[PDB]
């Protein structure tokens, strides 16, 4: 059981047709998880489960800038639950990341930053036990 916050680097960063796989599952009384995918300090991709906005469970999606945060992309889909084990598979496509969870579509979001070979660390961090991060390619 790995420790969170935990940081998988992505050597030579990512490329389409590599798939990220995380496993872990999510804490009782969970609040927040947080995938980051890292340009340096830059986040490239932030995929960001919520479980308690106002009472409902959103998934909030953005690129940080220079620490700035952009615009959100939001989706009402939600295939996480509290206490249960979850697959989250991050596959990197030409003009997106398309992220399924326990094997089902979840979203896209299209490239904000463009140069995928320096997006070289993967942070996970919120309520969760990880299993494990570990990268394949397809
Ligand atoms: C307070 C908090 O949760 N801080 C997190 C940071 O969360 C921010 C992020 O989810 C962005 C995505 O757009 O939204 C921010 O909230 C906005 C609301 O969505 C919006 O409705 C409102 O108008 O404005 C809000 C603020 O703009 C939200 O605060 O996410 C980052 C990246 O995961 C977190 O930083 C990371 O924290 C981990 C440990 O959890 C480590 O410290 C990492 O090194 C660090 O990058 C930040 O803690
Ligand atoms: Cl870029």
């Amino acid at each position: 059981m790995l420790i969170v916050p935990y940081n998988l680097p992505l050597p030579g960063g990512v490329v389409p047709r590599m798939l990220i796989t995380i496993l872990g599952t999510v804490k009782p009384n969970a609040n927040r998880i947080a995938l980051d995918f890292q340009r340096g300090n830059d986040v490239a991709f932030h995929f960001n489960p919520r479980f308690n906005e106002n009472n409902r469970r959103v998934i909030v999606c953005n690129t940080l800038l220079d620490n700035n945060w952009g615009r959100e992309e939001r989706q009402s889909v939600f295939p996480f639950e509290s206490g249960k084990p979850f697959k989250i598979q991050v596959l990197v496509e030409p003009d997106h990341f398309k992220v399924a969870v326990n094997d089902a579509h979840l979203l896209q979001y299209n490239h904000r930053v463009k140069k995928l070979n320096e997006i070289s660390k993967l942070g996970i961090s919120g309520d969760i036990d990880l299993t494990s991060a570990s990268y394949t390619m397809i």
